[PDB]
């Protein structure tokens, strides 16, 4: 059956279905998926370019700059000139805290019956491939 | 910076960025994205039911729906009774066959930087990760 083991099909199942559990999370929370994107994304980052923002989050650009003027109407970010930056404020690292660190435990709970080796072999590959496939 | 290793944000740009480089020849080819991921999903496959091709195609169900009214119109998918169950005709496997040895030449380009050992690592954790969380 082609798509068994057809890379790009698993990378989507096993990224739709990780993603899903924390987004459940972060809706109870009070964020929306796109917004936890951005917040944890830009925390503990310097100022990046919308560009860069929209690569990381997975998020087209103009729905990222939409997003960006609610945002920032709320005071969780703040777009500043170098192409266009954007940064985390202190108010949004605030909103966001509690949030990253329930991400973190999830993220251990996924990554615990794998074992430090496979866990930290898989990061390191989809790290290569992002750095590869970049533009 | 926390998103830097955090998996799930890793997960979504790797996929992210593979499946875009597809997408484009998919569409050069004359399909849709929905439409490549059906026709790849059931090729060579037993009948499977919606929400199991909902799931691997990572498409909301109403969704595939709407789609497989159309694909059937168009003779490139059947849907039965068992629950509907649903499998790709001669006519869609024919229409999609080029492809797919496209697809797996793309994979095969993908892969070979990592060498056979890290690709097939890869294939089994990501599928592992796709079973343990699967509903």
């Amino acid at each position: 059956r082609f798509v068994d083991d057809y890379l790009p099909a698993l990378l989507a199942q096993a990224s739709q279905l990780i993603s899903s559990e924390f987004h459940e999370v972060a809706r109870q929370h009070g964020f929306s998926v796109s917004e936890w994107r951005v917040m944890a994304s830009l925390a503990g980052s310097e100022p990046i370019s919308i560009g860069q923002l929209a690569q990381v989050t997975v998020t087209k650009q103009p729905t990222v700059t939409r997003l960006l003027d609610r945002m920032e109407a709320r005071g969780q970010v703040e777009r500043l000139p170098h192409i266009t930056l954007v940064r985390i404020t202190r108010k949004g690292l605030k909103a966001v805290e509690h949030l990253m660190e329930l991400a973190r435990e999830h993220e251990r709970r996924v990554l615990e019956p794998f074992g430090l080796r496979r866990a930290e072999e898989l990061k390191q590959t989809l790290r290569q491939m992002i750095d590869l496939h970049v533009h």
